[PDB]
């Protein structure tokens, strides 16, 4: 990677958050949404290193606090939609063509600290929130599926969840220490969704009743002993990291134990490798794959980004000295964008 383009946002707040559009067909515009302060803004990547805006959404509340960002397509148009939400815990579905909000859901007793959209339903979305529970929604019909949390759910902050290849369970994790598993092809979850999807509040007077899940599927606190900030599926070995200089790859249960297979009681862990590196001892920093998740990228406290082939290497360029919160690779991996405490962007080109 060569670092081709650069560029500072005029709020000169912290960028929290980046993500490159992945639902764009090919030879189509290259689209990435970045977020920080009370704002959400478009960029279109050209030729020669060129960074276009497009469009930007300014939220109403000038205290609200963007910590998060994700893509989507309405399943019956195929355009896309993108969702937002922060220090609010209001989530936000904006429209990339007007940067107008079409609807919002409130429900989460605190911030927002991450959103991810289902892999083959791209109208599931999941929040982690700092009230110490997950929330599943139903963007098609505006229902809230599921509540992961409770009795035996994270007993402090949530701050990341992944969804498994094919969108069969999840893996979430926060400042408890732990790093728990949800299964949501279970009867009682796959019920729970297709009756989301007959839910309309115009043909009955009672309301949607979601499912409180109090159980994980397992849970471990052996993998870091500081706040787990992110965590994502490499097929069916997770990697995460906490502020102690290492992200870990690791599986449930033994060597030989198949994920599917994992009791609610399994109470060991195996650790497969340890990508080590410096100067990313402080909280709230992700680290990010590319589509194929053949790359993983992380930047450090001090405009550092680090790349490693999955199938280190080290990125620097003499202006960029504030900490890189978060990452995106665009679909083909030609292109890796970096966003900054100083509200700074980094384009880098293959
Ligand atoms: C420069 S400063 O003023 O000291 C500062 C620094 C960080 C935050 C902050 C950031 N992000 C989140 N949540 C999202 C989150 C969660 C896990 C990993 C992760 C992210 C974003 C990047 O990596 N926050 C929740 N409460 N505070 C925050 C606020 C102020």
């Amino acid at each position: 990677f060569k670092c081709v383009n650069s560029l500072k946002e005029d709020h000169n707040q912290p960028l929290f958050g980046v993500q490159f559009n992945w639902h764009s067909k090919e030879g189509d515009p290259l689209v990435f949404a970045t977020v920080g302060s009370n704002r959400v803004t478009l960029y279109e990547c050209h030729s020669q290193g060129e960074i276009r805006l497009l469009q930007s959404y300014v939220d109403a509340d000038a205290d609200e606090n963007f910590y998060t960002c994700a893509w989507t397509y309405d399943s019956n148009t195929s355009h896309p939609l993108l969702a937002v939400a922060g220090s609010r815990g209001i989530i936000r579905i904006i429209n990339p063509i007007t940067m107008q909000c079409i609807k919002h859901y409130v429900g989460h007793g605190n911030a927002i600290n991450e959103l991810k959209f289902h892999p083959r339903d791209p109208n599931l979305l999941l929040s982690v929130s700092k009230d110490h529970a997950l929330r599943l929604w139903n963007i098609q019909t505006d229902t809230l599926v599921a509540i992961f949390g409770g009795v035996e759910g994270h007993r402090d902050e949530v701050l990341s969840a992944d969804y498994d290849l094919l969108g069969e369970k999840i893996m979430s994790c926060g400042m408890d220490h732990s790093l728990k598993l949800w299964r949501i092809n279970s009867k009682r979850m796959m019920n729970a969704i297709k009756e989301s999807y007959d839910y309309n509040p115009n043909k009955t007077n009672r309301p949607f009743i979601s499912q409180k899940i109090h159980f994980p599927d397992f849970s471990t606190r052996d993998i870091h002993r500081n706040y787990v900030d992110c965590v994502r599926w490499l097929g069916d070995l997770i990697l995460s990291k906490s502020c102690e200089n290492a992200i870990v790859c690791w599986k449930p249960g033994k060597m030989e134990d198949d994920i599917d297979k994992i009791k609610p009681s399994e109470s060991n862990v195996t650790i497969l490798g340890r990508f080590d590196y410096s100067q990313c001892d402080i909280w709230y920093m992700r680290f990010s794959m590319d589509f194929w998740q053949k790359m993983l990228a992380l930047g450090n406290q001090v405009g550092k980004l680090y790349v490693w082939d999955l199938e280190c290497t080290t990125l620097t360029h003499h202006k960029c000295g504030a900490a890189i919160r978060q990452t995106s690779f665009s679909r083909d991996s030609s292109i890796l964008i970096a966003v900054c405490d100083d509200a700074s962007i980094w384009r880098w080109d293959r």
